[PDB]
């Protein structure tokens, strides 16, 4: 589902060419548990935002879907995000003044609106939000009144909101404490493994990697090596 | 209060280098009213991306009341941005299902959270939606319930909230019509010239350029010239 061909970015800080991803080659099935691992620096994030659609390869090929992205206009490439891509950070990102499941609507308002109805919203709100496995009697609270571990459910709900086959995760479980931060994890297995979730998690905590089927050690920007650690 | 020297941005498109802002030279005074004219393509936005700190040069050097916002961190970067800078654009942007007031408090949170009180924030929210010229009794509404012109004096309630001596509007009344075009223009003005603050406007329609004290004629990513037509 996501690809990439010799992909390369570099940021011109002037007299400086700084590479923070360097002729990678990568290549994620569909439905695949995916974990990119390396250091702060690694180039880990810069790739979670090619991969997201955030950004633009200064050379190379994304391929979401089989769908080359490098030439879409921003509104097409807005079209790829918000059908492809359900995003989820180590900053919950949350509105401070929305109700759980109000959240969660949002991006279903950006997608469709006028053609769903306030009850259609609520209800596919909840069932991303029982499916992100926070319970139903958590919906009408905001923000500063969850567990932050409850807070990153509503990240997960929102961004399987209007469902789209990946997911990528930069960090999720950095903010969180390793109990809960297993839940979120497992949850993501969960997605992946059941409903058939593309997942791919960026971190430099080796324990979160391991919950990928292969785990792609990324160094200086370049891909040190793979390693499979399951479907053999 | 914004300052550029020999600001270059370019986009790497793999083979291609594409310019959109060409050793560009700029300053603008304090509480000065300055419009940035050009079609599509110009390199209008990029540069209101650039100044507004959303973006890096590729080189040159930008200031924001003197200070080099280049080599600042994000975190920096972030706290520039929300204390030095109020932002409006031709997309709205505002948030669905949060009442007019609401739009206007979250600025305010970001900056004091945990600082300020629900009812320190629901006044000085509504402070500036006076300032913006909209009346009281719309305070309560959400978006979709208000003229695309009270949608607006929401952007800049928003933008005056967290009181930026900077405020940078792009293409404002571009989603507007003339007659309620022209209110907004007339706004900026009142908050330029009362108020003291510095405003630049990024447009393409010559009629809103000629609300700012000197257009800035960009041509293909360079500025072709300036025209004074106030202050002699
Ligand atoms: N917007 C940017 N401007 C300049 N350099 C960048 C920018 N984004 C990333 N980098 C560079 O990319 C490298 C790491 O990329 P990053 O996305 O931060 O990955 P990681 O999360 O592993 O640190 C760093 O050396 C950094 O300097
Ligand atoms: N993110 C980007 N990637 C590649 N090219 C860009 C990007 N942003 C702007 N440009 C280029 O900059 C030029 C105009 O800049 P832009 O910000 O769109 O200004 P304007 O509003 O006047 O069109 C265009 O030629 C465009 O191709
Ligand atoms: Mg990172
Ligand atoms: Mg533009």
């Amino acid at each position: 589902m996501i690809k990439l061909k010799n992909v390369t970015k570099t940021y011109k800080m002037g007299e400086e060419i700084i590479y923070a991803l360097k002729n990678v080659n990568l290549n994620i099935k569909e439905g695949e548990f995916v974990s990119i691992m390396g250091p702060s620096g690694s180039g880990k994030s810069t790739m979670l935002n090619i991969i997201g659609c955030l950004d633009k390869p200064t050379e190379g090929e994304v391929y979401i879907d089989n769908i080359k992205t490098n030439d879409l206009d921003d509104d097409e490439l807005t079209k790829i995000r918000r059908d492809k891509i359900g995003f989820v950070f180590q900053q919950f990102n949350l509105i401070p003044l929305l109700t759980a499941l109000e959240n969660v609507e949002l991006p279903l308002i950006f997608k469709y609106r006028g053609a769903m109805s306030g009850e259609e919203r609520r209800k596919r709100a909840l069932e991303c939000l029982k499916m992100a496995e926070l319970e139903e009697r958590f919906a009408n609270h905001k923000p500063n009144q969850l567990s932050g571990g409850q807070q990153q459910r509503v990240a997960i709900a929102r961004a399987l909101a209007n469902n789209p086959p990946i997911i990528l995760a930069d960090e999720p479980t950095g903010a969180l404490d390793s109990k809960t931060g297993e839940k979120i994890m497992q949850l993501l297995k969960k997605l992946n493994e059941e409903d058939g979730k593309t997942v791919v998690v960026v971190t430099h905590d080796i324990n979160v990697a391991r919950f990928g089927e292969r785990i792609i050690y990324l160094k200086d920007g370049e891909v040190e090596r793979e390693e499979k650690l399951r479907g053999f």
